[PDB]
């Protein structure tokens, strides 16, 4: 047990209503988030490869194992994993994020934001309950504070 | 140095003409290979997650580092990496493949083949020189024989 684990459980309370509302079987997630810009997208992938090469190998392994288990408990019409496995996933990703320097995480965020059309967040939000999306994001802000303290 | 490394250099001789011919900046690679079938595709991704969780963490790390270096040497109008970095990539992936049981690798191959439309290989081949694609594949057959012997 650790503090990211505890923080993940508060994140779930804040965000699992939102996770149940997203239709995870929508084909839209395979689409570029706006115009496909292969050269800019390669830049964003390079930043993620750098981050992955720097991330703790055991925490990467655990994150994969948590997603395999989360695939096993998908149910309902939107393909949502169980609440326990949602929390498991979020804690294991928080530990990966904490295992690399802050600059590597911001470089993925900035490099992806460059290729994301400004309409994409509001479009996604419009498909779920907006209050539950707000509550999920406020959850995320509290969670990343604990992550940063282990980082 | 190892035998997969040596085998990668013979693979490059056989396959780098083909790699120069693929237009790696084509947007088509983001598309599903045929009809998007989210539930079947999740099955194929689950098999890759299982394989990744079982793969040697150091060899996964080295494979990411080799792709970061290969992104650095992209040139020309098709986005092809250098010949040296092509070989580097192929040897590092061969080592990952050798670090897990044969069944995990076949389960990814079978689970992806299930979602790949039968026209997709011939369509891809039609965009390059067909003899060089054949030579690249015969390379791959010789390479996977060395991989299997380290596996
Ligand atoms: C096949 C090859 C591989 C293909 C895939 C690889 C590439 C993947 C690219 C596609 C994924 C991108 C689309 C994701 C959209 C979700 C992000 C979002 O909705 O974000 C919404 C926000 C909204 O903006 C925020 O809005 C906030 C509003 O808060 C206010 O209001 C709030 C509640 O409303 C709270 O009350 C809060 O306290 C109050 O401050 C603040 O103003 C913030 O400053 C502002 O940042 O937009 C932002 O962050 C701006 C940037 C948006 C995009 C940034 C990306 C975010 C995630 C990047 C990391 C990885 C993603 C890919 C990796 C794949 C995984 C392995
Ligand atoms: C954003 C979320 C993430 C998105 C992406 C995740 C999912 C990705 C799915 C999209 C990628 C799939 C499309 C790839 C097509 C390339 C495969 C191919 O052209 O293959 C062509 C072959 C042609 O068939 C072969 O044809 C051969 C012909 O050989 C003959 O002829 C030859 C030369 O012509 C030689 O002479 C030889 O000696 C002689 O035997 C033999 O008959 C073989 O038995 C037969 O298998 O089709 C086959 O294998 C049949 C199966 C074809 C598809 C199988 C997949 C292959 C690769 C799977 C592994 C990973 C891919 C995804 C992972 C992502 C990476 C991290
Ligand atoms: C071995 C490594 C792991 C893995 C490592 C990572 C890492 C590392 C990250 C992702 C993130 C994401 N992964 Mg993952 N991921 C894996 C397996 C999967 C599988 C699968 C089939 O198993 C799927 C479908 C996905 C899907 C996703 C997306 C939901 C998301 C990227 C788009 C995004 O930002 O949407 C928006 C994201 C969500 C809807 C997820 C929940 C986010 C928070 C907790 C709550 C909602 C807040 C707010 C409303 C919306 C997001 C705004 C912010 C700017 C964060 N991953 C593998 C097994 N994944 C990224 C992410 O979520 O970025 C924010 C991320 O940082
Ligand atoms: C950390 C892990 C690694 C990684 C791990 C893997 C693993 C593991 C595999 C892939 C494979 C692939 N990866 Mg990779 N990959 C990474 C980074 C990338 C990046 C990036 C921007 O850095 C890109 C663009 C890609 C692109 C690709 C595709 C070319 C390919 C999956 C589709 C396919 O089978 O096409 C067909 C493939 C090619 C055109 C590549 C060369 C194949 C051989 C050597 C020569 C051509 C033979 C023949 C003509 C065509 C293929 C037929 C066969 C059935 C093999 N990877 C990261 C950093 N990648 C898979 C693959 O190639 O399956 C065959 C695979 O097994
Ligand atoms: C081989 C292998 O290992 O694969 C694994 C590798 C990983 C990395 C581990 C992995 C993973 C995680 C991944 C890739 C997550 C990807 C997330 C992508 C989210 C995409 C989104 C949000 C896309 C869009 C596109 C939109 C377009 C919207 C618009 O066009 C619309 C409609 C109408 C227009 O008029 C206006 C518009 C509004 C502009 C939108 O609104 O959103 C996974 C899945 O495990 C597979
Ligand atoms: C060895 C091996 O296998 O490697 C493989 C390993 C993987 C894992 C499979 C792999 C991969 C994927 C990777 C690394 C994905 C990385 C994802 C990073 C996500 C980062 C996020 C969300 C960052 C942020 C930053 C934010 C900042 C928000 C704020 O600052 C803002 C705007 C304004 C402020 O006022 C307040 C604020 C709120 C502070 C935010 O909101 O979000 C890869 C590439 O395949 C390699
Ligand atoms: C088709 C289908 O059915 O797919 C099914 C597939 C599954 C797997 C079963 C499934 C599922 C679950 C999924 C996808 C869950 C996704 C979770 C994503 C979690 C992402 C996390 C936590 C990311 C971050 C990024 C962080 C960044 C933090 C910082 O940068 C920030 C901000 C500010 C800096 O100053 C300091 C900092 C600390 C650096 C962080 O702290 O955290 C589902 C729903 O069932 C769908
Ligand atoms: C070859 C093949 O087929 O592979 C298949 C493999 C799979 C794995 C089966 C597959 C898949 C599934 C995938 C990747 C799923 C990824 C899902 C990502 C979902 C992202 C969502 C919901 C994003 C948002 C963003 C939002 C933003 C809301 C806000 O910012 C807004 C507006 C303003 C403020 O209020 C703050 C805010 C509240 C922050 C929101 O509210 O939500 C797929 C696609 O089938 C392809
Ligand atoms: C977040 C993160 O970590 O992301 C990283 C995660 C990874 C896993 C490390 C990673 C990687 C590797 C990946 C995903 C490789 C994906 C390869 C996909 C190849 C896709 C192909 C071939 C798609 C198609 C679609 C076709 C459609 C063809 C047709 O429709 C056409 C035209 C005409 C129709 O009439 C008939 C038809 C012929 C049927 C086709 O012929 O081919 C990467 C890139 O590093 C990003
Ligand atoms: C901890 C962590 O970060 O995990 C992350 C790590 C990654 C790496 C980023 C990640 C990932 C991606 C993974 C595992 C991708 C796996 C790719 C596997 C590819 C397999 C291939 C090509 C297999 C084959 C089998 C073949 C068989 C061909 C033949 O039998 C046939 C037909 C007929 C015979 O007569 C002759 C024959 C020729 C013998 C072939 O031709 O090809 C993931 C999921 O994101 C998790
Ligand atoms: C947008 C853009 O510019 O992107 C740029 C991005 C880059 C990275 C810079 C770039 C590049 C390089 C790239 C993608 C290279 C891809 C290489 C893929 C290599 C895949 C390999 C070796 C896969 C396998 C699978 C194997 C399976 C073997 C077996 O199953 C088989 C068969 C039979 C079983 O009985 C025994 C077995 C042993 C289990 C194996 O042996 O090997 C490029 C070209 O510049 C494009
Ligand atoms: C959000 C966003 O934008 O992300 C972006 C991120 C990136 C990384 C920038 C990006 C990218 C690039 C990607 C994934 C590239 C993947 C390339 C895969 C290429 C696959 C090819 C060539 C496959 C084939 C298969 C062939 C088969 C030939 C044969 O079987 C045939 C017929 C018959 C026999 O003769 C045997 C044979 C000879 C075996 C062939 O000949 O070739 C993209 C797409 O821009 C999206
Ligand atoms: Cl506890
Ligand atoms: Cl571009
Ligand atoms: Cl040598
Ligand atoms: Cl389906
Ligand atoms: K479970
Ligand atoms: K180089
Ligand atoms: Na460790
Ligand atoms: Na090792």
């Amino acid at each position: 047990a650790d503090e990211i684990g505890d923080a993940a459980k508060k994140l779930g309370d804040a965000s699992y209503a939102f996770a149940k509302e997203v239709d995870w079987n929508n084909g839209i997630f395979l689409q570029a988030p706006g115009k496909l810009q292969p050269l800019e997208a390669l830049k964003a992938i390079d930043k993620m490869i750098v981050m992955g090469a720097a991330a703790d190998p055991k925490l990467l392994k655990a994150a994969a194992e948590a997603h395999h288990k989360a695939i096993g408990s998908v149910s309902g019409p939107n393909g949502v994993t169980s609440r326990a496995d949602w929390d498991s996933v979020n804690a294991a990703l928080g530990r990966v994020i904490a295992s690399v320097p802050e600059n590597m995480v911001m470089d993925v965020y900035d490099s992806v934001s460059k290729i994301t059309d400004p309409k994409v967040p509001a479009y996604m939000k419009s498909l779920v309950n907006g209050a539950d999306a707000e509550k999920a994001y406020e959850g995320f802000l509290a969670f990343k504070d604990v992550v940063k303290k282990s980082q």
